[PDB]
C-alpha cells in the first residue's frame, strides 16, 4: 500500500476487570476514521524486550478502527531485532481472535512476574495510506483527524 510515513507512539495500557485468572491489558486506540492501519507491539521494560507478535487494526473514512489480524514477529520491518522475544508459554498471550472483539489485548498469566506485568507498555505504529504514489505525506485533513494519535507521547 502507498505509505505516507508511519508514526511511532507510546501508550500506557490499562487493566480490565474480569473473572478470568489472567490479567487483561488493553491498549487505547483513538477513534480515527481515516484510511490507515495501526500495529501494536507489547513491550516489557523490566525485561527489556517485547512479545513475539504484532496486532493490526484498520480503519477508513467511513469505518472505525477495528481489529484486523495478528501475526507472529518473525522479522522486523524497521531495521534489525533478533532479540529474546517473549512467548505464550512465558505467560504472554495476545488475543488474535476477530470473534472475541478484544483482539490485540494481552493476557498476563500468574506464571509471569507481576512486576514485569506492570512494566508492560503499548508501542503504537500508525501507517496512513493513500492511492496517489506522488504523495509522501498526509494532508491537513488527515493530520487533524489523526491528531488524537499524533498528540500522543513518542515511542519507537
Amino acid at each position: 500500500r502507498h505509505s505516507l510515513g508511519c508514526y511511532f507512539k507510546g501508550i500506557n495500557p490499562t487493566k480490565v476487570p474480569s473473572s478470568d485468572p489472567r490479567t487483561v491489558l488493553k491498549c487505547t486506540l483513538p477513534d480515527v476514521k481515516v484510511n490507515a492501519s495501526w500495529t501494536l507491539e507489547w513491550v516489557v521494560v523490566n525485561l527489556h524486550t517485547s512479545v513475539d507478535v504484532t496486532s493490526y487494526y484498520e480503519s477508513s473514512p467511513n469505518s472505525e478502527p477495528r481489529f484486523l489480524r495478528a501475526i507472529l514477529n518473525f522479522t522486523p520491518m524497521h531495521g534489525l531485532r533478533t532479540k529474546n522475544l517473549l512467548k505464550v508459554k512465558d505467560g504472554f498471550q495476545v488475543d488474535n481472535s476477530t470473534d472475541n472483539g478484544n483482539g490485540g489485548n494481552l493476557y498476563v498469566y500468574p506464571n509471569a512476574t507481576t512486576g514485569s506485568a506492570d512494566s508492560v507498555r503499548c508501542r503504537l505504529r500508525m501507517c496512513p495510506w493513500t492511492s496517489n504514489s506522488k504523495m509522501t505525506a498526509p494532508d491537513e485533513e488527515m493530520l487533524r483527524k489523526m491528531s488524537e494519535v499524533l498528540n500522543l507521547p513518542n515511542y519507537g
